[PDB]
């Protein structure tokens, strides 16, 4: 209960809401795993993925995915990003976090 909550699924206008709603009644933070991006390196999140490539925005994604899953276990409910499953080992820690006993969640033309 006093676990995480690792939020999965788009990108909306009002999907970043339902994050910290969710945040907001349990009495338990939030950490973004887009926002959390531009202060570890000083530059923005679209900087980084038109200046290299889709390659290593995944691998700095797929570094600090780790941490945040066991030093921030308890307490913040940590809303990842949308092309988090489009890789294939982001989709087994995923699983990791599933039969240990996790809330892993799932939030429901170009778009």
């Amino acid at each position: 209960s006093d676990k995480s909550i690792i939020v999965i699924g788009m990108r909306g206008t009002g999907k970043s809401t339902l994050s910290e709603w969710l945040a907001s009644f349990l009495g338990f933070k939030m950490l973004d795993m887009d926002k959390y991006l531009e202060e570890k390196l000083g530059t923005g999140i679209k900087s980084l993925i038109k200046a290299k490539g889709w390659e290593y925005f995944r691998q700095e994604e797929a570094i600090v995915a780790k941490e945040c899953f066991t030093k921030f276990s308890k307490g913040y409910v940590l809303s990842t990003g949308g092309g988090i499953v489009e890789g294939e080992d982001a989709r087994q820690q995923l699983k990791s976090y599933a039969d240990n006993g996790g809330i892993v969640l799932h939030l429901h033309s170009e778009v």
